[PDB]
């Protein structure tokens, strides 16, 4: 049934090291040959309330990309190469059209990451799920060379922070995006922003930074990388900060994409909250030595990325680990 | 003279393999650590009559991309990873402003392909170059693993052909272009075509398919690749074909970007000549087994490329190696 319409999208995602999948409960996959001492990096996550917006706008074609990007961008932060993906789709009444669009979006995300969709599962539970509601869980396994693991121990006083632009709100803080639409009485599809509906900017699929980061890591000495998700700047930057260091972000270095401006105005959101809930145009923050900055910026900006020097890291025993000046 | 004007755009393209400094008489570059039995692949090329068109419109900041792309696209055909680039800029009276623009375009291309601009040479020839005229020669050195070289012997019968869309005319067939512009008396800047000036369609920089192809090779079994340069389909496809083979191009699989249509109508160019002088929308053609076609097309279209099944290869002792029906 559903397996019939997704056999293709899943097979065109297969890698040379894949041996099995979708036949039983145990996908087979050999380790990439380049690794001498391979270490498996893994993580799991979901799309969040963005799923509930997708339902509202009746568009499930890009939600699968947000799913993969939330797992894959957290793996590359340690220099891991996304090997394979798996998904647990949960629903009450299985809508084939809907579930095929989501798996289709997951295939797209996997094709961009270089990893493959080797398996998954569709669980029907009429009792726990009302209406067309569904929840998708993502799983991803990546491989990294033991001696190449980025642990952030090299980060120190003097490091410059480089930022990679986002495609929009990505996949976090959509509880507040909904709350704002509700209190503002705004219809996403009717209101237009920059010659395109507000619904397009909000539903815009998360940016996958995998190939650009795997390339950057090899050509430049990277000390740490931080994926901005839940908690925004305030939560995700200290995760890569060593003891006695403060991250000073330069707010003038960039211009917030119109969606965040719209979300701040319509919601009358405060400075701190905006940097907590939304990525404000910054999806990934990289720390590297000062001499490596010019090479890093030129590499990224010449290969489909919007990169800029967003700040620096200084020695400080302040408890306020991040400062947006 | 202009060494201080471009010292920044050169240093920024530097790879970890590059040893040394200023690059004054003898560039140093170690081999990438991943190669077990490395083989050097080299090539040289110029921009062509497009230089004259870049002069008429006074646009030189992009001619450097067409220079690097010509050398760099030819290297990846055999699975070579672009390592370093060098250029030879010849002029009568060195215009520091025009020379930097061109060298900024070369650095842009080196960044996209992943190679370092490690050397250069600006020769002022007093009585050979008239006006602002200049000539640039490109030089690239790639490295491929001996056990992974793509020669084309594997190209068998039944093989499918994948085409990678071009950004326009690229960097070949511009003598005819200037003849057609001359004959029709049309000014490329005032003439509109699908939204943008005809000059924008013509001065479009060549697409650099390095990253894409290098990624395709690692995940898919590629038999051969042909870069459509001088000679177009008729000269470049046969260079990768073994004996007893014929490439059958399916003209319905794609439509020529509007530029080529305009050129054919304006010069009353015949079918065969168009395919000889111009790429007609196809920068590269790839031969691989039919089973690898779905993964290739998905991979390529998921990463910046506009790929499609353009035709097949059949066993045939015909002297007409390429057939376009």
């Amino acid at each position: 049934a559903l397996v019939g319409r997704i056999k293709g999208v899943v097979k065109k995602t297969r890698r040379p090291e894949v041996m099995g999948g979708l036949g039983g409960f145990g996908a087979l996959c050999a380790l990439p040959q380049k690794y001498r001492e391979p270490v498996l990096v893994s993580g799991t996550d979901g799309v969040g309330t963005k799923l509930r917006l997708a339902m509202d706008l009746k568009r499930h074609d890009t939600i699968g990309i947000d799913l993969v990007a939330m797992c894959v961008n957290d793996l590359v932060v340690q220099g891991a190469e996304p090997l394979f993906f798996l998904d647990y789709y949960a629903t009450g009444k299985l809508d084939v059209d809907t579930a095929s669009a989501v798996i289709s979006g997951i295939a797209e995300g996997c094709l961009q990451s270089g990893c493959s969709l080797v398996g998954g599962e569709t669980a029907e539970m009429p009792g726990m799920y009302h209406g067309e509601d569904y929840d998708v869980a993502g799983f991803c396994v990546g491989v990294v060379e033991k001696s190449e693991i980025i642990d952030g121990s090299k980060v120190s006083d003097g490091d410059v922070l480089i930022a990679l632009g986002s495609s929009g709100p990505h996949s976090n803080g959509y509880s507040l995006v909904r709350k704002i639409l509700e209190v503002s009485g705004c219809d996403p599809q009717t209101t237009e922003l920059d010659g395109k509906p507000l619904a397009d900017h909000l539903l815009a699929p998360t940016r996958i930074y995998v190939k650009s980061v795997l390339e950057l890591i090899e050509k430049v000495d990277v000390h740490a990388i931080a994926h901005l998700t839940g908690g925004g700047f305030w939560e995700n930057i200290p995760r890569v900060l060593p003891d006695n260091t403060q991250a000073v972000i330069d707010e003038s270095s960039w211009q917030w994409p119109e969606v965040f401006n719209w979300l701040q105005t319509a919601g009358n959101v405060e400075h701190h909250e905006m940097y907590r809930t939304f990525n404000c145009g910054v999806g990934m923050i990289i720390a590297l030595p000062a001499p490596e900055v010019d090479k890093a910026l030129a590499l990224l900006n010449a290969n489909g990325e919007n990169a800029w020097k967003i700040g620096i890291i200084k020695a400080s025993d302040s408890e306020q680990r991040v400062v947006i000046e």
